[PDB]
């Protein structure tokens, strides 16, 4: 499913990402514009090292999620990579939740260093009643 951007600001609000582990909606929306295009079924191959990126948050399958074909991988979150590709995303929120409690913290994915860090953000949710 693609979200319609205001559609997916409010349902993040609801799933309480707003202002978690300091990192507020408008960062998470410019996040997912980049990595997705708030496309829920993205996927992405990494030939270089054999890992997919899955879903609207882009997840990588070497730390965070498993689909069995990743070399030397491991599941930080435990969960299948099959349940960031569903149109419900509460699992990808609860994945991306789990990335940012490490110390990098939004900092683990270098799209949002390169085009949301340092930026004005609020045009991710403005209009939107959150």
């Amino acid at each position: 499913k693609v979200f319609e951007r205001c559609e997916l600001a409010r349902t993040l609000k609801r799933l309480g990402m707003d202002g978690y582990r300091g990192i507020s909606l408008a960062n998470w929306m410019c996040l997912a514009k980049w990595e997705s295009g708030y496309n829920t079924r993205a996927t992405n191959y990494n030939a270089g090292d054999r890992s997919t990126d899955y879903g609207i948050f882009q997840i990588n399958s070497r730390y965070w999620c498993n689909d069995g074909k990743t070399p030397g991988a491991v599941n930080a979150a435990h969960l299948s990579c099959s349940a960031l590709l569903q149109d419900n995303i509460a699992d990808a929120v609860a994945a991306a939740k789990r990335v940012v409690r490490d110390p990098q913290g939004i900092r683990a994915w270098v799209a949002w260093r390169n085009r949301c860090q340092n930026r004005d953000v609020r045009q991710y949710v403005q209009g939107c009643g959150v």
